[PDB]
């Protein structure tokens, strides 16, 4: 068991994948990017990819967007809600008095403004890669800064850098949303607790044409909670993730009607919800409410 | 085979079970109302029950609309659209200036207005229970009418009634809707011009529930012809709605709505499929085809056991 | 102040006419049918007329359906929900046993099913025109029947018909609303419990036609309590009651999107419902909502 | 006139400020990131701020569509569509058989693959934290790569920076998609061809809510070209919607549709009407008009005051 992941190692992108069951003792492959990543697992050298979807203090969330609705045959087989904990970071004898100067990707800067503002108001920015090249910076003699924010992982994974600060984001309860991507296998066991990705392509554009598409998961009890349009035929896909599983009958329900109106419609996977909150099915939405009304046709059409 | 029918004889009821084929040499038993036509149907007592359900001379429709509602299971299986021609009638040697009441039903008088207007200004109407009762009131002693307006029907058949005038409604394209109804048997063939008649009951009243019945036709390419709601204390959103769509129950994208139908409204009662009286075919919708829909189960189906 | 109504006297229709405020002192006349009884008003020769819209036991209902939708220039002004109680009525000295015939209107005959069965399962049934005309017959000495079920107002009147049995409805709470139409005035004063009348014309015949004229009220929290469709364009008119009054903002607002959509459709007014129930408005539609949202608009469209 | 933008100088999003008229001649601030650039137009020390909204060589678009979202008002007021162009950069003297390491951001680095591999196979890319960046770290001394991939404008600035190659991006529709944004102050001119942004907070998550909301543009004629979900605690429901209308405030169906938005959601926020880039006018649907709406409005109001 392989796993690749946007790298490169210590960032907080490995630290959720680390969580992931059995994968702190599999191998994990840095990537550069998403798209490498992606290759890797498309051909066949990683079994998954573990890449971020939302609010990642690494970047790659518009890359990871991308890449699962312009791809080709993959499938979201596991998702991860990893809390953020930034760490101020400095080589041994650098005391907070001693920081001029703080590397980490800017999306971390921009989390930690109200600590640094306050506890290091003469620190200035120097713009970084990634959370973890910032920190390996430091085991440079002449980096050109004196500290760096980062992941816990980072922190503890190497000797040569001590913890001048933690929990230093302005949100404790920031979260990052990771999805685990593999070639297409079996669908994943219905948990009860489950979420379905996919993306449709507009065939034409003119109001309430997303109305209809939306529409096919509305009219059968079936919740949203992603949507995100992309111009690319009408020009667009539509990024969509749903309450539920392929197996629950208005899900499968919903996918018929989606490819009735876009029969391009990409389906993405079914997978455990990383909140473990069960959809609320609406009895007239039930497995049993579909099997009474198609045996309640069916004693039409043969009797 | 008998069939059963609102009476009583001669109206314009009898008249279009008579354009039923093999009618005409069939057991044709009139009826005092819808309920007591449907009642023998259901009783096991006749084959079919011929009732009006549109732009009835004779009235008869509302009480069809809740006869079909409720009960028994029935079936529509087969619908008619007849032109409505109106003749006045008298006794023999009774002329225009003779008249000054005539009889008929409500419907009937409301219709022949423009005629009566402008040939018997000065005539007064007198109420009939229908135009065959008004008709036939003719031929008893010093009836308190001399002219009654009804069907040719009865006037071909009753030697006494001669027509002093024909084709007197207001309405060149005045035609009664009525339905043949049975009880449950096969599905009869689809033949892409058909209807289907459905009863849904409403479970619960609020704005845009019937947009969410509705729904189930219109998401699927299912165009209507007839939609009416009416009041019923055996529903606990109050009402029923009575609606026809165009197509069969066999089509996939019809099969689908009526699913969509009884999820919402458990207590959904099939009226049958059958042919369109003006052979009309449905208009199939993109994406709503027979093929598109097996194509959508095949895709499906590839992602549940892949 | 003179009304027309749905005659002969002593009808249902006139029963309901008589409850109505200063109407059993006002100048009555009895109208044939319901088109005379209109024209009358629409001639100015009477104020307004009384006809039956839902469960007449006279018949009526669809003459006055076909009246108001493709009518011109009539509003309704007020509604009536009235119950409907049977009586059996002969002349004196006749006795249950006597009753070998029953005369009355179709509609009361099947709705008295039950009680004649049980109690006079030897009396066979004659049509008649309505029950009035029924009840009146049996004054002629020669009558051809014995018994007449009619209004207990008829029987009231009458000193030479005496009731043989009383309440001999299937249901004892059945009802028949009636409608009085008049010319066009001011609207009736809203009162929180009130009922708006359409037709809206069908501009083209294809799925979802209705959903569009439907989701007017739907979109906008307003209710309906009746719907038909009438073949006559999209060749149909539909006939709508909904819950509300025209000067409710939601229900203006509606209306607008009504004409938008089909700008033949005719307002048949707003009056008080008969129920007595007020509206259960959705705070989003309130006045207060459309006030707040409209001021909103302004304050962007003049910054 | 003040300018801020995503900086630092000499990314492509400068050369998108560098394009908007009279720019080239104003006060132009880089700043670290979104919100910061976002900050001084808020203190009333910026007249605009120039940040990307989609297809960012440079990141920047998530920061964008939050920042926009919460806080101080804001309008967009200009909209710009950004040709992508990819330049590789290096020191005199230095060819391309001297390459071994190439620096840039990983959105240019993932477009430019196929020249890469083709022409520099044995290259290894070093993440940087800007194209700009990474080519300005090639004037230092021993930079620890030896080219970098950037705009041109940055190599036209630079004299110590050399353009190897020219054009090697793997997209010829390439573009980035940015908005200048000012504090709220008056709409401008509509033109026909405008483009209205909002934001919507969800009240209440269920099936259907974003249709709901949905709904006020489409039974308007109102055509979408962007919705995105973005979750936040700030809301009851959870979430809000980034949603750009075609049309303007002014247009009666958008106004109108602005006033349903604000009933279902009164948090909802106005992020302006601005002209389209690409000049595409509004196709104003049937019964759409700002006529039709006129039309109603008078047939309504002769029912209220009639
Ligand atoms: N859950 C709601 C709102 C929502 C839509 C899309 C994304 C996020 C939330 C719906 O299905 O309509
Ligand atoms: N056929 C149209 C309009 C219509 C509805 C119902 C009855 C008659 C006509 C539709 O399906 O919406
Ligand atoms: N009151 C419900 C159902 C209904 C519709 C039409 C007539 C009667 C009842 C609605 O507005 O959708
Ligand atoms: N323009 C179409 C589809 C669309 C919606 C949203 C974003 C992009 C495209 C509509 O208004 O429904
Ligand atoms: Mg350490
Ligand atoms: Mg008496």
């Amino acid at each position: 068991v392989t796993y690749t992941f946007l790298g490169p190692q210590g960032t907080f992108t490995e630290a959720a994948l680390m969580q992931v069951p059995g994968a702190a003792d599999a191998t994990r492959i840095p990537c550069t990017n998403v798209n490498t990543a992606l290759e890797r697992v498309r051909a066949g050298e990683a079994d998954a990819a573990m890449v971020p979807i939302e609010n990642s203090v690494e970047g790659g969330v518009t890359a990871t967007l991308d890449a699962i609705a312009t791809g080709q045959e993959l499938r979201i087989i596991r998702e991860a809600l990893v809390p953020i904990t930034f760490v101020l970071v400095a080589r041994p004898g650098v005391e907070l008095s001693d920081i001029k100067r703080i590397s980490t990707h800017g999306h971390a800067w921009a989390q930690c403004r109200l600590w640094v503002d306050e506890h290091l108001p003469n620190a200035d920015y120097v713009p970084g890669s990634s959370t973890a090249a910032s920190a390996m910076g430091l085991l440079e003699d002449d980096a050109p800064y004196e500290a760096a924010i980062c992941a816990p992982l980072i922190a503890a994974e190497q000797p040569g850098l001590n913890v001048l600060a933690e929990d230093i984001g302005d949100n404790p309860d920031a979260v990052t949303r990771f999805i685990l991507v593999s070639r297409p296998g079996a669908l994943p066991e219905r948990t009860g607790a489950d979420k379905t990705t996919v993306v449709v392509p507009l065939p034409e554009d003119h109001p309430g044409a997303l109305m209809e598409i939306l529409d096919q998961f509305a009219s059968r009890g079936v919740n949203l909670s992603r949507i995100e349009s992309r111009p690319t035929l009408g020009h667009y896909f539509f990024s969509i993730d749903a309450d539920g599983h392929a197996t629950d009958s208005r899900v499968a329900d919903a996918l018929a009607g989606l490819h009735r109106i876009s029969p391009a419609t990409r389906f993405l996977g079914s997978y455990a919800r990383a909140d473990k909150q069960p959809a609320v099915v609406a009895p007239h939405t039930s497995d049993a409410a579909f099997a009474s009304a198609h045996a309640w046709v069916d004693s039409i059409l043969k009797g």
